C-alpha cells in the first residue's frame, strides 16, 4: 500500500463524494499507468485546445494521408464546434475520454504547454512542435512577470517542468534553436531543426494558382485588387470602454481607403477582442474583418504584403520574399530601445519602420518600388530566419512517429 | 453539532476503499444518499432477493407496462445477464454501482422477499412488501426456537422486526393471513392490503383461456395424452418414482419441483416423458394451471393453487418427526394425508373419486383462503403507485 | 510504507478519539502494543476477572512476596479501591490505560479465569491460567448447547478456544480433570501442570494451626462451644423474582435446622451475591452466620466440621480434609432424570448421601460421627481419585516456574 | 444534510494520521473544536510566536497574576523547558496536542504578534493583539511591494488581513498610531484600545526604583561608576557576508578609545550578528546583551540609546533621554525617503550621525546633548509616549476578568 496511491485515493474520494468536477481527472491519476499505452495512438491538440489550425493540423493532414492505419484522436475545449478531415476522432477537454486519450496514447503532438496533471509515461513520446521563431523573450529568459496569482519563480519552475517532458522540440532555424537552448531549458538534442509543419504551405503551394484562387474567393475578394494584410499584436494600453467602441485603429482606415482603396484590399487580422468591436461600415470590399480565420498560413500565401509590428509572424511570412512594413506607433512607450527583443529590432528586418501610418499609405501604393529598395534586408532576413524551411516538416514529423510506433509494436 | 454519523460513514468508507473491498459500492452509496436523489417516476422491482424474474413483482411489473408505460423501470437481479425481461425494464446486478443508484433514486421498492438493510427506505420513499404466500408454519416473530446459522432467536428477530417497519404497504391473501401478519410481522392493519397475490392473477382470469394452456403444455414438452401431477415438496426420491411409474405412467406424467437446489441429484433416467424435472422453471402458477391435482406437503403453495378447486394431497412422510402450524393440519386440509407413497399411488390412479371425496372439505379450504384472490390484484398494486406517484410529482 | 492490519487499528482509534469513547485507552493500547514493551520482571495478578483479591492467585502472589521481593507485581481490579492487597504489589483498574499499560508491559500473566480477547498475549508472555477447580458441569467445548443471547453455540465455543491457545500453563487438580481438561479446552497434555490448586494449599499445611482456626473463627464471632456446618448450595434462575426484592426462605429449612441443631451447631451461609443481600436472618442470630462474602473461601473450609452443598465444584477442594459431606439436591428430579450433564457418576461415587428433604438431612446431621464412619468408605476414595493430587505446594511450584521463567528472559 | 465542510476535516485528518505526518495534532484540534470545549477561566498567552517569556504579554500576565490566581494560565513556547515562567501559568509546547488543547479551550488569547491562521478563533472567544511597537516603517496593508517569496503582495496582504479580522481587541501606543493601525490593519477603531504598551508600564512606574536598577545592573555584571549606553541597530540584509564580520560599523575600537573610561556600552544586536560577534578586549566596555530576555529593563539602565531605523526609539521616548540616531547606510536607503510613517530627517528625539566619529565625541558630554535637544526630545514625548501612563498591564487584566465574569450566567 503506497504512499502515493494513497494521496490520489483520498483525493478521488472527496472528489466523487462531494461531486467535483475533476473526478474525472482524479479518476485518470489512479487508474493510470504504462499498460495502457496502445503504440498506435496519436492525441493531437492545438493551441490548448481551441482550434484545429497550426503544425499539429499539417503533422495530422500529411499522417492522415500516408498512415490511416492509425487511431488518430484530437482534443478541443468545444469538439461539436470543430470541423476535422479524416478519420480523427474528437474529444472534450477534462472528460473521461480526454484523460483516456492522453494515457492510451503513445505520441502526444501539440504546439503549446499541454497540461500538468496529465501524466506522461516513460513510454509515450511527446513531441513539441512550438509555435514560432520568438522575438519576445519568454520563459526562462523572462525578467519579471507579475501574472496573478503566481511568482517569476514558480511560473519558471512550473515551465520548466513542462519543457521537461518534451522529448523532441521543433525548430525553426539556428537562433530559435540558440534560444530555445537557454530559454526552454532544452538540449540540443532534443531540438529538431526541420522548420514549421504549418509553413510547409509557405514553400510547397505558394504559386500553386488554383488553390491561391480558392483561398481568394472563399473570403470573397475582388479579383482585379492586391492584397495587404494588417496584422498588430495585442495591447492591454490600449483597450478601453468594456470594449464597446475603440478609436479607428492607429492604422486610420479612412485614409487606406483614400489613398489604397482602388488597388488594394486590406486584410485585418486582429486579436478576437478588437474583432467583435471594431465596426467595418462602408470599408466593405476594402477592409475584410480576417481575425478568426481558422488557418493563417493560407492568409499569407494571398497577401502581397504583410503590416506587422511586434510579431513573431514576420518570421513566417519571410518565407515569401514578400515586402513587410513595422507600423511601431507605439514604440516610444517600449523600453526606448529594448533588449527586450532577442533580435536588433532597429537594424536588421525586412521592411521599413513606421511610427505614423501616412507615410505608409503612400509607399504602399507602388509595392514594387519597396521590394527593390529593401530585396537586400529581405534576402537578408530570409537567411537568417526563413532558410531551414523546405516544406517536408509535416513529412519528417509524421514518419518520425511512424518510425516510432513500428520499433514500439515488439 | 458534529454529524456524528455522517463521520462513521465516512470512516467506513475510506477504509472500504484503501483495503480495496467489495462493499465499497455499498459504503459510498450509505454516504452520498441523499433524500434528493428520489426520482418520483422511478420504480424497483426485485423478487426473491433477486434470483428470478417472477411472482407477485413480475405481474406487477408487467401490469404496470401496459397501462403506465412512461415510468422507469429497474429489475434487481443476482446475475442480470442470465435473466430475461419484457419490456422498458433496465436490469442491475446486485452490490453494483447500478443497483445502490437504482435504489436510493427509486420512489418505490417492490418485492416478495426482504430487501437488505443495508439499503436505506427514505421517508420520502414508499416500499411496497407483496410478501410470498399463505402462512402454515409460524413466521417471524411468532417462532418459537431458531438456532439459524451464525444468529441468536432474538438477533434474528430484532432484525426481522427491523425490515417489516420498513413495510408501507403489505399484501395479504386471506384475513388467516391478515390476523397472522399483524403478530408475524409486528405490522398495524392500516398498512396491510387484503386483495389476493398479485402472482395468482392468472388462476383466476386465464383458467380456462384454453390456446394459454395449450402454449404452457408445449413449452415444457409434455405427452398430450396425460393427466399433470405437480409434486411440490418442501425442505432441505421419498415418494418412489419406480413405483408410480409401474401405477401411473399410463395415465399421467409428474412435474417434480423444488423450493432449493435438490434438483441437479434426480437423475430422472429411464422416467424420461414420465418425470418431468420443472424445478427450474420460473412461473410456478403457470404450472398449476395445467396441473390436474398437486401433491405437496407443508408448502404455501397448497394455499395458492387451491384457488383452482383442484385436488390435492398432502404426502407427508416426515409428520412423526415433526412432534406448531397456523392453522389445524391434521384436521382442515383439501386432501388426504399420506405418509407412505404406495397408498398414494393407487388413490391417485382414478382423480375423481378422490374430488367428490373431497369436494366438501376443498371447498371448505377455497372459503377460508382462496376467497379473496380476484385476479384485479396485480391491477390494484400497479394503480396504488401510479397513484402514489402524482401526489409525489405534484405540489 | 502501511500494513493492512495497522491500518485498521488506526483507523479504529481515530473512531475512539473524535467520538470520545471510553475504549480509547484501548484503541491506543492496540496500536502501541509490541514485543519491546516486556519488562521480564513485571508479573500481573486478576483474579475472576478482576472481582476480587482471592483464589490461586491470591496464594501464587503471597509466596512470591515473600520468596521474591525484587519483581514488580501489579494486580487488576474491577474497583482497585474496594479491594486490599497486602504487600508490594500496585493496584490498577480494568480499561485505564495502566490496566493496558501492565498487560503490555508483563513477562507473565497470572489468572484464574478467561482474561479478554482483546489483551494481546505476545510470543514473548508466559501466560499461566490455573482455572478455578474441577468440573462436575460439563464446560468449554464439552458443553452441549449454551444459549446465552448475544452468541450462538458454535461462536461461543470459538471464542472459547482462541483463549485457551493462549494459555501456555494450565494447572490441573488431579488426572480426573486432566482427562477433562485435554478436550473441553482443546489442550496439549504438555500444558497441564497437575500439581493440585494454589488456593487450596492452606487445606494442607494448615489444617491444624489451632491459632489460624481460632483466628478465623474468631474473625466471624462464631460462638465458642459450637461445631460448624457450611452450607453452599449453588446459584439456580428457577428462584429469581420480584426485582430479587423479597426471596422466599431457604428450601434447606433454618427454622428446624434451629430446633434441631441449634444447640450444637452454628450454621454458615455460603450463597450467592443476590440471595445474601436479600435474606433476612433476623431471630436465627448466632446460628446461621451470612458468609458469602468473606473473601477466603479456603479458609471457611479449613474451620467447617461438615459441608453441605449440592451439584458445586466444591466438593472437590473440600474432599481434601476428608470430612463428612451431604448433598442437599432438593431439586435433583428436574436435573435431566439420568444426567449425562455431569462428568463424574452423580448417584454413585460421591462422599456423603445425597437428600431431596432437609428434615432427614437435619437428623442424621445430628451425630456427626455416625456419619464420618457409616461413610468414612466413601469419603476415602472420593479423596483418592480427586484430592490425592494437591501437597500444599501449589503456590510454590508456580511461584518458581515464573522465577525460574524471568531468570531466563533475564539475558 | 451533508456537512461538507466536516467531510473534508475528516479526510484531510485521516491522510495526516495514516501518512504519519506530524501535523495529525493540528487536523484533529480543527475536526474536533467545538464552541463548547471553552472555559471561561482559562487564559492563554504567547509573545513573539512562542520564542520568549517577555514583552507585553508578559506584564500583562504578571499583572493578571497578582489579583487573579482563580484563573488557568497557559504559556505557549517554541521550547518550553528553555523557557521560565513565574506562578501559576502551565506551558506547552507548540503543535503539540496540549498546545491546541489550550487554544481550544481558552477564552482568551493574548499575543504580541501573529497567531496562525490554523487555529481557530471562536467567536465564542476573546482575542486580544497588543501587537509590539509605534510603527516607523510602513507594514502590512500600507506596504507597497513584498517580493518575500512563496508567496506575493496580494496573497500575503490577504492573509495578514484575515488575521487582524480575528483581532477583538487590539492595542496602540499613541493617537499615531491609531491613525496608522486603522489603515494598516484593516482595524476598526471601535477596536483599538489606546492605552499604551503594557510593557512599557515600567518605564514609568520604575524609572526611580533604585533598588530596581541595581538588580538590572549587577546582573548583568556592569562596573559600577561607568554611564550605560545602548546599541540597537535594526537588522540590514545587505551587512552579511561569508557564512556570517567586518568590525560592527560603529567602530568599537574608536569607541573604548573615546569612550573606554567613563562609559559602558550594551550591544543589542541580532541573534545572528550576536554570536558572530567576538569580543575579545572589549570586556568591562562592550557586553553583549542581544539575548536578555526583558528589552525595556535594559531602558531602565540606560543613559542613552543609539538606534536608527527601529520602533525601539518610540518606546525609549518614554523616559525623555537623549538618542541619537547612527543611520550609515541612509544613502541606500531612498536617499530622500517616504519609507516611513514620519519624517525621519525632521521631528526624531535627536542628532543623525552617518559617521561614528561626531557620535563618539558627541557622547563623551551627554550633559550637553540632554541640554540641545530637550525640545525635540519633548515634542518627541509629547506626540508619541504621553499616553504610556503604565497603568497599561492593568487596564487589560482587568477587561480579560470583567470579560469572564459576563460569562459566568
Ligand atoms: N416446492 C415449491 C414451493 C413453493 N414455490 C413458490 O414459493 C412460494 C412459497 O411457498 P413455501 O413452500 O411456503 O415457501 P416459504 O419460503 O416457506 O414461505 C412461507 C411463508 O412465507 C408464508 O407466507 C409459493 O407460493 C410458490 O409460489 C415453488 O416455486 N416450489
Ligand atoms: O488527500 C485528500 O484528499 C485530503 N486532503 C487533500 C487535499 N486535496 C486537494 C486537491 O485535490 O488538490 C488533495 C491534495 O491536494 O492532496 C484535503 C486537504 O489537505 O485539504
Ligand atoms: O475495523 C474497524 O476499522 C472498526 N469498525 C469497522 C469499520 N467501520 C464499521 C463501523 O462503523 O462499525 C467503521 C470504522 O472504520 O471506524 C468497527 C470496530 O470498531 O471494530
Ligand atoms: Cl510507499
Ligand atoms: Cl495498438
Ligand atoms: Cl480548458
Ligand atoms: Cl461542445
Ligand atoms: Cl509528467
Ligand atoms: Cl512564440
Ligand atoms: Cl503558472
Ligand atoms: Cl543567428
Ligand atoms: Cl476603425
Ligand atoms: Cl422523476
Ligand atoms: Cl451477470
Ligand atoms: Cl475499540
Ligand atoms: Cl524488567
Ligand atoms: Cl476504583
Ligand atoms: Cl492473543
Ligand atoms: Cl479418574
Ligand atoms: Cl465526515
Ligand atoms: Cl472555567
Ligand atoms: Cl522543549
Ligand atoms: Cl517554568
Ligand atoms: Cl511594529
Ligand atoms: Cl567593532
Amino acid at each position: 500500500f503506497k504512499v502515493n496511491q494513497f494521496r490520489k485515493t483520498l483525493r478521488h474520494v472527496k472528489n466523487i463524494v462531494l461531486r467535483r468536477k475533476n473526478k474525472e481527472r482524479s479518476l485518470y491519476d489512479l487508474t493510470d499507468k504504462e499498460d495502457n499505452v496502445k503504440p498506435k495512438t496519436i492525441v493531437f491538440e492545438s493551441f490548448g485546445g481551441k482550434n484545429y489550425s497550426d503544425s499539429p493540423k499539417y503533422i495530422y493532414e500529411y499522417m492522415q494521408k500516408y498512415y490511416p492505419n492509425y487511431r488518430y484522436i484530437w482534443s478541443f475545449k468545444n469538439p461539436d464546434k470543430n470541423v476535422v478531415p479524416g478519420s480523427a476522432e474528437k474529444v472534450k477537454r477534462n472528460s473521461a475520454e480526454y484523460y483516456q486519450a492522453y494515457s492510451e496514447a503513445s505520441h502526444w503532438v501539440s504546439n503549446a504547454r499541454t497540461p500538468l496533471y496529465l501524466n506522461k509515461k516513460e513510454n509515450q513520446t511527446y513531441i513539441q512542435t512550438w509555435n514560432g521563431t520568438p522575438l519576445k523573450r519568454l520563459a526562462n529568459d523572462m525578467k519579471v512577470v507579475r501574472m496573478p496569482g503566481t511568482t517569476t519563480p514558480k511560473y519558471k519552475r512550473n515551465f520548466n517542468r513542462e519543457t521537461s517532458r518534451w522529448d523532441y522540440l521543433i525548430s525553426p532555424n539556428r537562433y530559435s534553436t540558440e534560444i530555445f537552448r537557454s530559454a526552454f531549458w532544452m538540449d540540443e538534442e532534443r531540438i529538431l531543426e526541420i522548420g514549421y509543419p504549418r509553413n510547409d504551405v509557405l514553400v510547397n503551394r505558394a504559386n500553386d494558382q488554383e488553390y491561391l484562387d480558392e483561398i481568394r474567393t472563399h473570403l470573397n475578394l475582388p479579383s482585379d485588387k492586391k492584397v495587404i494584410m494588417y496584422a498588430p499584436t495585442w495591447r492591454d494600453d490600449e483597450f478601453v470602454s468594456k470594449g464597446k467602441y475603440l478609436f479607428e485603429l492607429k492604422i486610420d482606415l479612412d485614409n487606406l481607403y483614400k489613398e489604397l482603396g482602388d488597388d488594394y484590399v486590406i486584410l485585418l487580422r486582429m486579436h478576437y477582442l478588437i474583432s467583435n468591436a471594431l465596426d467595418l461600415s462602408g470599408y466593405e470590399n476594402f477592409a475584410i474583418d480576417v481575425s478568426n480565420y481558422n488557418d493563417v498560413s493560407e492568409l499569407f500565401l494571398i497577401s502581397d504584403c504583410l503590416i506587422t509590428d511586434y510579431s513573431s509572424v514576420m518570421f513566417d511570412y519571410g518565407i515569401l520574399k514578400r515586402p513587410q512594413f513595422f507600423f511601431a506607433y507605439d514604440i516610444d512607450k517600449y523600453d526606448k530601445g529594448l533588449r527586450g527583443f532577442y533580435m536588433n529590432y532597429m537594424e536588421d528586418l525586412p521592411g521599413p519602420i513606421y511610427t505614423e501610418p501616412y507615410g505608409l499609405a503612400k509607399e504602399l501604393k507602388n509595392l514594387d518600388k519597396v521590394q527593390q529598395q529593401y530585396q537586400e534586408k529581405i534576402d537578408a532576413f530570409y537567411d537568417r530566419f526563413c532558410s531551414v524551411d523546405n516544406g517536408k516538416a509535416s513529412q519528417y514529423i509524421g514518419d518520425l512517429i511512424h518510425k516510432d510506433i513500428k520499433e514500439q509494436l515488439e
